[PDB]
């Protein structure tokens, strides 16, 4: 009766931050209740721990109030059979909302909307009579979003908030032998939502596991581990504090044993009863053991040395009541003298922020996915990850512990959408709610070695609540530093200056919360903390420009210990078309309102875990070996702090314009922080013209746990020499004929013919034989289909006049009209010479001026020479080159320049100069939100079909015009055009990326010279 | 229905620390909602604020569950008419429990006993229709102990915990015009009780006021004041931050005006909208004004300069929506360089701890009582008070603000009875509950100038919860320091070393939490904070010995800035006898179990506010003027920091053995921290024998607000000279006759006769004429009826073998038997000489040996000469002297020695040497728990009836034998004995008092010499 919906729902606990839970057990590290020490030691599975994951019955309602009392007693006819865990939006019930800042619901704390999507889950299951004789049977939900009430066998059990941490209830007295039934009612919105405003899809449900754990009556209630070291780490102390619940009987003992493999390293036994703590005594229900470990193997992301710790609760006669365990990693984390140290050396964090996202499963995580992510990261030169912005699925820590990644664990607290940001975090009334989001995290994850820093949440301004919570942590677990960026990045609530999007060299001095240039921030008066960016280098779409600038500061300034790139995966979701064809969806694609569109796609990898090209630029910049070339000696520097180059080979090689002349291989013997000298054999040197390039690669000959054999971990290339070509071509056998007309000029020579339209001034067509080559005339191009960064936050509604695109738009770039100023043909001794001039103007303003000369010679080669003039007072153009639509469509593209991957000017350090050959398909980058892409810089020669262009340029080539790109919201809607679109740039502006909501292109990468010159040679084979 | 007891009670919110309140409004400074600025300015009364204090209907139940649903709807036949506020134990419902540490209920957090005394209060009242048109009508309870549920017009309103702070609910929508009814159900025990384990009577009910406040819809929700100063305090800034609730309309304004009297000093006006705080902006519902004040009058306990601040919320057209106000005191509090400063100078805290206690009303406070207390304190040289151990009744701060006392405001948190002490305070699950006890206190009291330090609670060990809360405060209100003694007195949670019962010179090194000698504590390595004792000098019963030692350190060591004596009033309660006669009751006197007996009586004043003699010793030691005598020049030093001696006269005077020879009066002109020189007139000097004494007194000629005219604020006395008596008496005219017998020796001379019993060796009787003088023989006395300090915590059950009494008991002191060793009479030329010797022994051990000579001469004077030998190995005796029971009973006592008040050896600095004459009645000190009392030291002559004794001794005289004292638990049970009991001590051991649970008598005051000598002269007039 008092179990009635009617009664229960009445209190509206989900509209009250003063009730965060009802009858929930305390937090603690992961338990299994093994009843045999070996299983515990070997991490075998505990029969005392049962999963309730699977098929559950579910029914959706628009408001908690629309639930029928019947539900409590019996299933529902119309209840569907759903799989758990899952996100009900993933099943169709309601839509997922992709909003960033702006809260999904209306801001009226602590109220929530009356229309509040309720999901009723139920499960019928069996409890074995043995579980009811003794012990305690409790239930666990690893993640319920956002809040929920619970009934068992028609009785009300409890309530819980906090989507990202476990809620546990003792079912001990509601359970009946055999058949039991659970009724779980999950509310989408609650007062907890006010604290969960992270930039991500807004979903709901029982999205993490459900389990049953059977514990003895007298049991281990919690335990913590700690490791102290001596000056040189040659000796450690493992300290374990154990607490128990139940009746304390003198025959009770505890044994803590430390294994390393099969080998027991240390063991300790004792009975309950701690040291005197105060005037009343000590804890009789606790015991602390201390094990001495000589020459412990240390844990690090470089070498994840782990031990196993077993905690046995037994009686003195040797009888085991129960056992728990955890992996142990010996490491010390400290900030000392402005530096963050790990095991005494200073880290350089090569990290990334990662959300729990699956395109198919929404926010439900699985082992496979976790592992994939981990390996990609490790393969790509990452050390660390930040749990943006809440505690993750438990297994995560374990994997990191094991594979080796540093983890920053973060409280599930984000109130980004309040005004001001502080509003709740400065309010004592939210102190409790917040408090639980921090404390429980710590109680749960504190024993993992991978966790090296605690974070108070994200973007919730800076309030007195943070200060308190930060102090709490420091008191409770001084083993790790605390960080929080809110309120300016350097408040009293953080041990590290941890801004987001601070530029390297430029300051952004917003009122109250400026973002100084990182190099400058450190030397502000009185400042002494280390600086590590919590988010930097916004990887949204065609991005990552300038990435290297960061890497270089990091390397030059000690107190700049790296940062976390934003972010790992694109938060795109899968949708299906008219023919059961899938496609990547984003903000607002689910009729979701209000929404932030593409803003959910900032990953380095696509939702399927396939990489964006940016990923390489990272990989290379973050590489652990560094090179310098001096004469014919290569100096190698190791950035490893703990390990020796012991699975590393260096391959070297010399080549002249793509042609290999020499190769070597040399095994690296460099210690962490060491140098290795490498002298090269006498290097060949040819008479032939061209550039000679040295390229080196570090290879991992043997496979590791996260890499295959032959994995390349680093590389670098240098230009060694140049033999300039002092050779004049063979005087043409033939001579081209010029046929004039009033419409055009024709040039014929051989089967070849070229036509220039005298009215437009462009080369309108060309034939090889009877076949035409163009579909579109060759013409000047000064624009580009806007990248995400060019656009920023500019919308049709709300225009951002500062966004590059807006400027360009406003100035007429996109709609300027050419103007023939001149077009002449002249006959040279051995060639024809065409000469043109256009002016591009908009509203009587001449933006640019293009002046060319085409010169066709007996060789049947045309040489284009171009010279642009850009008005000082017009926004600098995105680019400067030509384009045209070719008639042909070939299978491959071959070029001699940077590649193989897409590379832009402020994003090309990872690319190598060489001869690349790839399929056309590979020259297009499927950024879900179409834009200019696929560029390759420093090209010297490009070959497509019978064409060959030569010079110094950047280019791109696909089946999509710039216009089509520019006009398609999703990549799935693009259609291949008639032939091949070719864009050949003499120059291209950088892509930026410091952030994606303001101009981020550094000046060095802006086409601001005024005068631009370039030349090409088009010809055939 | 869901309003039903049945439903409500179901959740058992009082057995859950996760629910501290339900539907309670936020905390804030005191509001009145004046609707006229002048009333506000002048503190007139607000018609918008109505008291519901008075006659209420009440009914008591043994368990919440025994309440009848009817109650919600209608009064109860048997409900009585009680007055509110009150403590129901004060009315008879149940008993008050006097327990210290040990919790009243059984320790099973968060559970409470099923038998849980519920008090149902109800009130029928009228609401004026106007209040319901608009605005908000809310209710306030200033104190409900311990927890409660609330209904209005049969509807459930909310719940609340925290006995010592206000709970407010919006009744706006439950109210009906005209007749309304409240039903309040108050639970004695709740999960809140675990946090309220203060050493005091355990009571319950609606013990502070009940009010109704009507506010506008658009109102002032909170406001704070702050004052900054310049280097020399010649200029200040008053800063007021105001927040409002309701709809924000551009025509809204705020005006803050500062008055000094009638004179407006400054005013400021502005509209809502603060400065940018973070990335989202500012508070639109707040405004901060800053007023400049030139040469502000500063507030201090010496001179409570106050201003009035008025906060008006109006529209721009000048229309007043509403006004609030508060008194403002300009003062700066800072710890700087190890010192605690007030307005730039370093305080010396002369303070005391005070509980809210009334012998009649239990824990209900009234203005009269508050005021009495204040004045007594100020009169007695106190500067400050500590709110042991919870927030006090609101008016308190106001009075302190006004009369001038420094206040330490303390959170209502004491978990003394847990094991260990830390148990809850270290538990994250109690963090929220604790949090509210701190935060609300601050939000409420933060604007009072008298509050200069915040305290986190008392005796709750040291947990991570404290650290967080301490940081919170520092963040929120950096204007004051925070202190907390738990866990060792010098933790990271306190800005001041604030121990309790630390001795001056001796260390008490308990494990974990030692108590170093205060002088030593300061120089412990790394230590730099100031030290102020939160409790020192346990004033239980006959106490305060050694008080001066403290005063002297305080004066010599800068970093020793004083302390808080423990405590102000005796927590005794009034009971009535068989004839409606009242008497002072204590622990366990209400059949209360378990209990701490007298432990509740440690005040300096009795519950009726009549002083214990200790009070003087304080007054004198804490005096603000200090003297030194050099020749005939008196040097006066002022300890005032801010004020000039401007109501001070110095009276001086010289006297020879009680006889006045000279007097002066001199006006003091000494500045704070200054010296004044005073040269005395040529001082007379007589030939006559005797001691010449100089005595000076400082007088307050004019009355102040807390003192009458002619109040004496200080004094000091010196001995100037001594003219020794070289005069031999006039050779006796007569000669005494000795008549022997086998039973005794008789001496006759004149009407006078003396008889010494030859079997016992004592003077058994004496006659003047036909009248006998003794009822009991004159005999040696080595014991005393144990003071509270002699006993300590020793009980009959649990004996404390270290307690003085125990030692004495065990050694046979109390039951030793005399032994005539010798008894002889001899005839001298002009006198008779008796000579005796006894041995006191117990179990064949001779404890002491007494050797006398009585010598009676022609003058009819007996001279007693005594010489004791004390065994090295026996506990030192409490005293050494004689006693006897006189037959007479006279009305007065006159003596020449220290007085006039009771004075002991380690407690006599406040006493003066002179001739005192008082009524017998005044020679007895009515300590509720009878013990040795009334002593007066340094006596040279004592007169009672026809007797006169002369020498150097300490003595006491009443109608109660030591034995009677020793055997009566309460003073009300003592009965006057046949005549007058006289105790004349050659020597007396000190009383101690550093604490009352371990030996506190300093060695200098212990009778440890072995050999003791003394002489008397008994005679008549
Ligand atoms: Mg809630
Ligand atoms: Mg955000
Ligand atoms: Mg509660
Ligand atoms: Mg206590």
């Amino acid at each position: 009766i008092t179990d009635s919906l009617a009664v229960v729902l009445q209190r509206r606990d989900w509209e009250n931050p003063g009730v965060t839970q009802l009858n929930r057990l305390a937090a603690h590290p992961p338990f299994a209740s093994w009843r045999n020490s070996e299983e515990a030691r070997t991490d075998r599975p505990s029969q005392q721990l049962r999963s309730l994951n699977g098929e559950w019955r579910f029914a959706w309602f628009p408001a908690p109030e629309a639930v029928p009392e019947s539900w409590l007693e019996c299933d529902l006819p119309e209840a569907d059979t759903v799989v758990v865990p899952s996100n009900w939006q993933m099943h169709g019930y309601d839509a997922p909302i992709y909003t960033n800042v702006t809260y999904p619901i209306t801001v009226n704390p602590p109220f929530v909307p009356t229309e509040n999507p309720t999901g009723c889950y139920s499960l019928t299951f069996n409890v074995d009579e043995s579980w009811l004789q003794e012990g305690q049977t409790r239930i666990i939900f690893d993640g319920v979003n956002s809040a929920f009430h619970l009934w068992c066998n028609g009785r009300w059990v409890g309530y819980g908030q906090d989507s990202r941490l476990p809620s546990e209830f003792d079912l001990s007295a509601f359970l009946r032998a055999g058949e039991n039934r659970l009724a779980v009612m999950v509310l989408r919105w609650s007062d907890g939502s006010y604290l969960e405003d992270q930039d991500m899809w807004r979903m709901s449900g029982i999205f993490r596991d459900v389990s049953l754990l059977h514990k003895p009556t007298t049991q281990i209630s919690d335990f913590h581990v700690a490791t102290r070291f001596n000056d040189d780490f040659s000796r450690a102390v493992l300290e374990a504090e154990v607490q128990m619940c139940g009746e304390l009987r003198d025959y009770l003992r505890v044994t803590v044993s430390l294994w390393q493999g099969e080998t027991q390293v240390a063991s300790g036994t004792a009975p309950f009863g701690g040291e005197i703590i105060d005037e009343r005594g000590g804890y009789a229900d606790r015991v602390t053991l201390r094990l001495n470990v000589e020459n412990p193997k240390l844990w690090s992301a470089e070498i994840p040395n782990l031990y196993r710790a077993v905690v046995e609760l037994h009686t003195a006669d040797g009888t085991l009541i129960e056992a728990e365990a955890c992996d142990v990693g010996f490491r010390e984390v400290r900030i000392e003298n402005g530096l963050l140290l790990l095991n005494g050396k200073p880290l350089l964090i090569r990290g990334v922020n990662r959300h729990e996202h699956h395109p198919l499963h929404g926010q439900v995580m699985d082992e496979q996915t976790m592992v994939q992510d981990i390996l990609l990261m490790k393969q790509n030169n990452f050390n660390a990850v930040r749990c943006s912005h809440y505690p993750n699925h438990p297994l995560w820590y374990t994997l990191c512990d094991r594979y080796g990644l540093y983890v920053v664990d973060e409280a599930n607290i984000e109130t980004h959408g309040m005004v001001p940001m502080n509003r709740l975090t400065d309010d004592p009334r939210w102190l409790p709610a917040m408090s639980e989001r921090v404390t429980r995290m710590v109680q749960r994850d504190r024993n993992h070695p991978s966790v090296i820093i605690w974070s108070l949440g994200n973007e919730s301004g800076h309030g007195a609540n943070h200060d308190a919570l930060y102090r709490w942590i420091k008191s409770v677990d001084p083993s790790r530093p605390v960080q929080y960026e809110g309120g300016g990045a350097d408040t009293t609530a953080t041990d590290i200056i941890c801004p987001m999007y601070a530029r390297v060299d430029e300051d952004q001095p917003f009122p109250a919360v400026p973002k100084w240039s990182i190099k400058k921030w450190l030397s502000l008066p009185g400042e002494t903390r280390p600086l590590i960016l919590c988010e930097y280098a916004h990887a949204m779409g065609n991005s990552l420009g300038g990435f290297a600038k960061y890497w270089q500061a990091f390397r030059q300034y000690p107190r700049l210990q790296g940062g976390f790139v934003w972010d790992w995966v694109d938060q795109s979701l899968i949708k299906y078309d008219e023919n059961g064809n899938p496609w990547s969806a984003y903000g607002g694609d689910f009729g979701d309102t209000p929404n932030d569109r593409q803003f959910c796609m900032n990953g380095l990898v696509f939702a399927d875990r396939t990489p964006h090209p940016a990923l390489t630029e990272a990989k290379h910049q973050q590489q652990f070996f560094q090179f310098r070339l001096s004469g014919q000696t290569i100096e190698v520097t190791s950035e490893y702090l703990f390990r020796h180059s012991d699975n590393e080979l260096l391959h070297w090689m010399v080549a002249l314009d793509g042609k290999p002349l020499a190769s070597g291989e040399v095994p690296l013997d460099v210690a962490p922080q060491g140098k290795q000298l490498i002298e090269l054999p006498e290097l060949p040197q040819p008479e032939s013209a061209g550039q000679l390039w040295l390229t080196v690669r570090v290879v991992q000959p043997n496979a590791t746990a996260w890499s295959e054999a032959g994995h390349i971990s680093a590389w670098q290339q240098w230009r060694l020499a140049e033999n300039l070509s002092v050779t004049l071509p063979a005087a043409s056998h033939a001579i081209p004929h010029l046929t004039t007309s009033e419409m055009d000029f024709c040039i014929e020579l051989g089967n070849k013919r070229w036509q220039f339209n005298r009215q437009s001034g462009f080369l309108s067509q060309m034939w090889i034989g009877d076949k035409k080559q163009l579909l579109t005339p060759l013409r000047d191009q000064f624009t580009r289909a806007p990248l995400d960064n060019d656009i920023g936050v500019s919308e049709a509604t709300r225009i951002d006049p500062n966004a590059w695109v807006e400027r360009w738009k406003a100035a007429g770039h996109y709609q300027a009209e050419a103007a023939l100023l001149q077009c002449t043909a002249d006959t040279l001794a051995d060639a024809v010479l065409i000469t043109t001039a256009h002016a591009w103007q908009h509203q009587g303003k001449t933006l640019f001026i293009s002046r060319k000369t085409y010169r066709i010679d007996g060789s049947g080669q045309m040489a284009i020479t171009v010279d642009v003039e850009v008005a000082s007072d017009t926004p600098h153009p995105a680019r400067i080159g030509l384009n045209c639509q070719l008639a042909q469509v070939a299978e491959r593209v071959n070029w001699l320049g940077l590649g193989p991957q897409e590379n832009y000017p402020d994003r090309l350090t990872a690319a190598c100069f060489d001869r690349w050959d790839l399929p056309l398909s590979d020259m297009y980058t499927p950024y879900v939100f179409p834009s200019e892409n696929g560029l390759r810089c420093g090209t010297r020669e490009l070959n497509y079909g019978p064409h060959q262009w030569r010079g110094d340029f950047q280019f791109n080539i696909s089946r999509y015009s710039q216009q089509q790109l520019m006009e398609t919201s999703h990549r799935h809607l693009l259609h291949a055009e008639e032939g091949t679109w070719l864009n050949i740039d003499g120059f291209h502006m950088g892509i930026g990326g410091d952030d994606s909501w303001s101009p981020s292109v550094s000046a060095e990468f802006q086409l601001s010279a005024g005068r631009y010159h370039y030349q090409l040679v088009w010809c055939q084979k």
